[PDB]
């Protein structure tokens, strides 16, 4: 099964997942000098206040906060995107130190961790039937630096130690993803893929262009989870982050001048 080793990583997943090799896949650097400002990209609306969070889970890749998607709650509209998108889930990708671990990369430079917030096209009716369309999801990507610690991201930090193995899960009520976004919503965006396997190329990207700052102890804390499942040989979950793909037939797009 697949994963962020040297026998089961990313350069190993096309042989289960041909599609690793295609021609939308994510994620890729962003080069700012070549992204084009589009003037007709609308704002980004997040209308979050909603919110219904759930559960928080060890799926042995990352961490998931997941929310209830069987309204309209929690939703992104408006940018680059056509109708509605419902949120399901937050996740992160990391590294080992603070000089690695997003997907996306700015001019080469990789931040210290992103989050992503995935979104559902609700024409499609469900997450499932949407990783089968071109734009049937939107990902909301947020890199995270490491200086000055992010309080609305505390109360993840602090539930982490009870999910440290693979399949642990917990009640996570009451959760406010607002507290996690940056004071702007600019952002790049381009169509591209799921950053993990089955790797599907149905997402629209919306990365932003503003970091938000947390902490060294709250990073610290990511790096604490385990790949493995409880009982198992330990293997800290770090480095579970894809590298840069081809950008191929792609141009990215600027909402910011
Ligand atoms: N990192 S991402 O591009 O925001 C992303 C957003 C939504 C997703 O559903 C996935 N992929 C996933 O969760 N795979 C789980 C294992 C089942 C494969 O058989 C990745
Ligand atoms: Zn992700």
């Amino acid at each position: 099964h697949w994963g962020y080793g040297k026998h089961n990583g990313p350069e190993h997943w096309h042989k289960d997942f041909p599609i690793a090799k295609g021609e939308r896949q994510s994620p890729v650097d962003i080069d700012t000098h070549t992204a084009k400002y589009d003037p007709s990209l609308k704002p980004l609306s997040v209308s979050y206040d909603q919110a219904t969070s759930l559960r928080i889970l060890n799926n042995g890749h990352s961490f998931q906060v997941t929310f209830d998607d069987s309204q309209d709650k929690a939703v992104l509209k408006g940018g680059p995107l056509d109708g509605t998108y419902r949120l399901l889930q937050f996740h992160f990708h990391w590294g080992s130190l603070d000089g690695q671990g997003s997907e996306h990369t700015v001019d080469k430079k990789k931040y210290a961790a992103e989050l992503h917030l995935v979104h559902w096209n609700t024409k499609y009716g469900d997450v499932g039937k949407a990783v089968q369309q071109p734009d049937g999801l939107a990902v909301l990507g947020i890199f995270l630096k490491v200086g000055s610690a992010k309080p609305g991201l505390q109360k993840v930090v602090d539930v982490l130690d009870s999910i440290k193995t693979e399949g642990k899960s917990a009640d996570f009520t009451n959760f406010d993803p607002r507290g996690l976004l940056p004071e702007s919503l600019d952002y790049w965006t381009y169509p591209g893929s799921l950053t993990t396997p089955p790797l599907a190329e149905c997402v629209t990207w919306i990365v932003l262009k503003e970091p938000i700052s947390v902490s060294s102890e709250q990073v610290l804390k990511f790096r604490k989870l385990n790949f493995n499942g409880e009982g198992e040989p330990e293997e800290l979950m770090v480095d579970n982050w894809r590298p840069a793909q081809p950008l191929k037939n792609r141009q990215i797009k600027a909402s910011f001048k």
